């Protein structure tokens, strides 16, 4: 109703999970992924919401979303130390970050052992580090 | 033993409380001397980098610290950084604290001290476009 796309794109990603339950070990692959972002209203409180969704057709069960809204927004971005707001925030990673990674960005998701939660994290590499810019995490939708 | 590897003077932004009873920081725009050597340890034999700033505003503004493979593995881990001990004074030289031509965005440095003054936290960042950057940052002790 009032959702609003504003990306609706296949990238790929490097996909992490433990090897099990015990084995925190990671194995490693890379692999498509439809990343969809969308601004909608609460229904209950009528404030703006970001909605991060992602899907694979590897995996039925592969199914993971969050929402934010400016306050959820406020913690991320004084957890990574984000420089734009709320609303730019989208707007920016869509126009300078995600673009480069469509069916130089990097985009690891980081699934639970029971896959109830992912990580979902970007990267932009430096000459000497990773350069992680962000990690959302996504829960099990299914 | 010691080599000079990079010696110059760099603008960095200076960050410190605004007294030892009032935490608050206060922010400055400021030339730096940044010094960075290696050597040998003279107890070990191994092969020792030396970090060292200071700056004419302040004589008391004297601070260095000394990373050997160890110390850096540390740092290494707490950064996620992706070069080894050996070449990590030579990327930073050749592809940070570098010139560019004039024909992911420029590198900051900021310095942030102590309310005494007895340590400083030399910090390397390289902005993005939603995000400060932050590379890696070193303690430094007074001298």
């Amino acid at each position: 109703t009032s959702k609003i796309a504003l990306f609706d794109q296949t990238l790929i990603a490097s996909l992490l999970q433990p090897l099990s339950l015990n084995q925190p070990d990671f194995k490693a692959y890379k692999t498509k992924v439809k990343l969809k972002i969308s601004e909608q209203r609460n229904e209950t409180s009528g404030e703006k919401e970001l909605k991060f969704e992602i899907s694979r057709s590897d995996d039925f069960e592969f199914l993971f979303s969050e929402t934010l809204n400016n306050e959820k927004y406020q913690i991320l971005a004084r957890d990574h130390d984000l420089t734009v707001d709320f609303d730019a925030f989208p707007k920016v990673i869509i126009q300078h970050l995600l673009c480069k990674n469509i069916v130089p960005t990097e985009i690891n998701i980081i699934l639970d052992a029971e896959k109830n939660f992912c990580s979902f994290e970007l990267f932009s590499k430096t000459p000497i580090s990773k350069g992680k810019i962000f990690s959302i995490k996504l829960h099990a939708v299914r």
